[PDB]
């Protein structure tokens, strides 16, 4: 009945992939209990840093990547959810189910990647475990792993970046292409689609 209808919680930043130095590594900034509470209130006063965030809802965890002042992620992770922020929940400024893409204004303190203009096909995928995986671009939205891995290795990394050798953003990781459970290729949202969506 109408009186009892519930509200879905916000997406919550729970950590980041640290790429600032010589070694990439995941950092957690909020535990599961505090995540649950923050999703309900939508109020997150934690300091945000970096380009690649680890994000969670009550039921899923994945990544989000700042490019040109927008924190981007996948619709299959975030749906239409707000993101928690210091002043309460923030509505998406981009939503495109056809591209599996959503975006919010980038949090204060985040740093943004620059869209790639290199035209290079030697890419790097950053996972939620801070693995930096070489990927050869094979089309507008496809790349092959130089070393295939079980899909388990990639699960939870949608919303993460594919980068060029210079560290520019080339795309947002969307889906794995698997045969017999092995990811030989990845599907990604090209940065040009983001730049157009914008
Ligand atoms: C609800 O509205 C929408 C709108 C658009 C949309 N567009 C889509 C393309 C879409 O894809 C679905 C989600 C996406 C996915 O799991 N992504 C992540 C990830 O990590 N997620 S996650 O864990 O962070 C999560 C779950 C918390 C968020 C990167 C992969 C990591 C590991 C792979 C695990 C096995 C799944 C293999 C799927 N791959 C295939 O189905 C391909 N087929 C074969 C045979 O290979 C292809 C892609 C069909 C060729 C696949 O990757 N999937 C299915 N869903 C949607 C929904
Ligand atoms: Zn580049």
């Amino acid at each position: 009945h109408m009186a009892s209808m519930k509200k879905k919680g916000s997406v919550v930043i729970v950590g980041r992939i640290n790429l600032s130095g010589d070694t990439a590594y995941a950092q957690q900034t909020r535990g599961e209990e505090g995540c649950q509470e923050t999703s309900q209130t939508g109020r997150d006063k934690n300091q945000v840093e970096g380009e690649v965030q680890i994000v969670s809802t009550a039921t899923q965890t994945f990544l989000a990547t700042s490019i040109n002042g927008v924190l981007w992620t996948v619709y299959h992770g975030a749906g239409t959810r707000t993101i928690a922020s210091p002043k309460g929940p923030v509505t998406q400024m981009y939503t495109n189910v056809d591209k599996d893409l959503v975006g919010w204004q980038a949090p204060q303190g985040s740093r943004s990647l620059t869209p790639c203009t290199c035209g290079s096909s030697d890419l790097y995928l950053v996972t939620r475990h801070a693995d930096v995986i070489p990927v050869r671009r094979r089309g507008d939205s496809r790349g092959s792993l130089l070393s295939p891995r079980p899909i388990s290795y990639l699960k939870g990394s949608s919303g993460g970046p594919l980068l060029c050798p210079a560290g520019h953003a080339v795309g947002i990781f969307r889906a794995a292409v698997s045969t017999r459970g092995v990811a030989k290729a990845v599907d990604f949202i090209p940065v040009e689609s983001l730049e157009t969506t914008m």
